[PDB]
């Protein structure tokens, strides 16, 4: 027993991280056989982001201004490319430690595990998800860019993100894998605020399933509802609204509880209607939703 | 900027884990030089549990009777001692991926970094605190048992915990990796209930710290406490007095922001006694206490 917000283990994409300097600026790259990836504003000084023409300024760099690091040994680099907002350096030594791996762009509400790097270092790990507005809440830092958002199943890292930047508001904006941004962020440092952050519904209602797996029943009422009578309260609430894919989802889970879908839902209604009253759900005082089913089932059954 | 509840790269500690078999009851053990650590427990069956006298089964076991597997390798065992509540399995083999290592016996308060494991495969990474009641409230199922909690510095893994049981609260307790359970634990399945799980302040007021870093600054008021004052308003919330020696660990976060620990003690105390009225403070509806003040500088300033 016990929920918590649990990270995949990072070692296989820890054997991945490398630091990449272009210039005076140093960041991560994501070594996958002979190529690194990397953000292609490695190119960049903080004063080119005002108005960066990138096709323009990669004319300036050579293979040889690609400084790649991997441990404390340089790597060669043979070749490098631009693709959408990111750049494969090409090197002459595979990664010996790649491990099997995917490049897969995920929807809002999926979440992955981030491990934050600093010079091709890796400072922690982390658990968070892809924000219906497109943004991540992350913790990352000047020199954080190129660390990397994945998923394991079994023995393959799915890689899913690429940090790039952090608008005004402190959230996160980045690529997946072949360098196209997740939501409509540029790699500009311009205007750019992010959309209302409605709730993940269907993640909501997995984590309240994880609450009552692990004995937190209290908020379990005597009520049901329909998907378009709970549709119009997370409406007013700012929640996405709940399919019947998102019910067919939440099967599993309510097989598992004897809950149905639609009750679980109604405890949710009253939820958001009536408040927490001070108490907590698995330790805390909001309704969390950065699990989704997929993950209370894997936590829940200890998945390795 | 962003602040994240983040564990340690667990690649070092993946590195290490095994599945240690006896009898009918599988569970995890950490290889470390040529020894394989794990709960004493192991010798046990379900029905043991109730009043064991480990002395006495560890007579009927040899070494051929601890089945040790690294990943689909079989280790053999030369050797097997009991230490406190953990068995000591000396291997033929010194594991080729010991990372630097020290085993350390943590305080209530501080916070550590567990790899959740099953049949020695790693399922996941989550943070977690010493509680000062001497549990912690981690993520565990039947089969994590021998999985480990630990700290790195930049490349020594301290480890401080390894898991034996789950109370009937659904509280965790462990032992130090020389066996010693944390608190007055037994590994027995007799009636053990848990003390007062009180707050750790210093690790609340080091997160008020890391959210003023992040820009969440409304809770900051016009008004300052003494360490006594503050104490009689935290006794009556069940929260651990604060020291001198805490004021003096919060030292360079007060010197960071530029808020006096004491102006950051009286905050503290109008949110203890107003509530957060629905706000929220770095995406928290409560006040977190799993954040000591080193884990705060080290993930504002990025330490890898
Ligand atoms: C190439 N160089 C010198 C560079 C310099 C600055 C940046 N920007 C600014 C920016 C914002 C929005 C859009 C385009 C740029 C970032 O936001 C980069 N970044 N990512 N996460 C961060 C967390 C804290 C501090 C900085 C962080 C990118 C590249
Ligand atoms: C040796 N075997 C067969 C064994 C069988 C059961 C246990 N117990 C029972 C128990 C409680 C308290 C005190 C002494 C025993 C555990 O609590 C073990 N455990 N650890 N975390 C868990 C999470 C979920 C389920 C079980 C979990 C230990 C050993």
């Amino acid at each position: 027993s016990g929920f918590r917000k649990m990270a995949f283990p990072s070692g296989k994409v820890e054997g991945c991280m490398v630091q990449v300097t272009c210039g005076t600026t140093t960041l991560n790259g994501l070594w996958l056989d002979d190529v690194v990836y990397c953000p292609r504003h490695v190119i960049c000084t903080s004063e080119d982001m005002l108005n960066p023409n990138y096709e323009d300024l990669l004319i300036r760099k050579s293979n040889h201004n690609f400084l790649v690091q991997a441990g404390n040994v340089q790597l060669r680099v043979i070749g490098h490319s631009m693709q959408n907002c990111v750049l494969k350096l090409k090197v002459d030594t595979a990664n010996p430690k790649t491990p099997k791996y995917k490049f897969v762009r995920i929807q809002p509400g999926q979440t992955f595990s981030v491990l934050a790097c600093y010079n091709g270092s890796p400072s922690g790990v982390y658990q968070c998800a892809m924000r219906p507005n497109f943004t991540i809440k992350g913790s990352f830092l000047n020199g954080s860019c190129g660390s990397v958002g994945f998923n394991i199943d079994y023995d393959c890292v799915s890689f899913c993100y690429m940090h790039h930047m952090e608008l005004p508001t402190g959230v996160h904006a980045g690529t997946d894998l072949e360098g196209n941004f997740y939501g409509p962020f540029v790699d500009r440092q311009t205007a750019q605020a992010a959309g209302t952050d409605t709730t993940i519904t269907v993640n909501v209602l997995a984590w309240l399933y994880a609450a009552v797996i692990n004995g937190d029943r209290w908020f379990l009422n005597r009520f049901t509802t329909t998907l378009n009578d709970f549709n119009l309260v997370a409406m007013k609430y700012n929640y996405e609204p709940l399919t019947q894919d998102h019910v067919d989802i939440l099967g599993p889970l309510s097989a598992q509880t004897g809950i149905a879908v639609l009750d679980m839902c109604a405890s949710l209604k009253e939820l958001l209607q009536n408040g927490m009253n001070g108490r907590t759900i698995l330790g805390s005082a909001l309704l969390e939703d950065e699990f989704t089913p997929f993950d209370v089932v894997r936590q829940c059954s200890g998945v390795t």
